């Protein structure tokens, strides 16, 4: 048992993070919209879309009752990146940068809970 405003507290800051790289987090703070992009294949391959705004929402909300399934929707995040693009992309670059960061402001935080 975690009260949602204990989970806010400790994991925000985590989301805060990632949301402030520049250029990096830019592809990843809304739904990819395959059409829009001109990757009409997109839902083909990635089965479970994930991203910073989905994840922001449903810890706004109190959704996340535990700190697990909050590292889980991160990791779909970055999974999906990782799967889709080609391992010398842009993307797949700005995917790995995230992730380091995400594992730098996640441990402490997970040792403590
Ligand atoms: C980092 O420094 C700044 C300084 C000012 N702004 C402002 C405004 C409007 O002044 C919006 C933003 C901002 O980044 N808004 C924002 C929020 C969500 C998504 C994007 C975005 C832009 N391109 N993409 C792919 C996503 C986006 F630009 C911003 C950032």
């Amino acid at each position: 048992i975690f009260k949602p405003e204990e989970l806010r507290q400790a994991l925000m800051p985590t989301l805060e993070a990632l949301y402030r790289q520049d250029p990096e987090s830019l592809p990843f703070r809304q739904p990819v919209d395959p059409q829009l992009l001109g990757i009409p294949d997109y839902f083909d391959i990635v089965k479970n879309p994930m991203d910073l705004s989905t994840i922001k929402r449903k810890l706004d909300t109190g959704q996340y009752q535990e700190p697990w399934q909050y590292v889980d929707d991160v990791w779909l995040m970055f999974n999906n990146a990782w799967l889709y693009n080609r391992k010398t992309s842009r993307v797949y670059k700005f995917c790995s940068k995230l992730a380091e960061v995400f594992e730098q402001e996640i441990d402490p935080v997970m040792q403590s809970l």
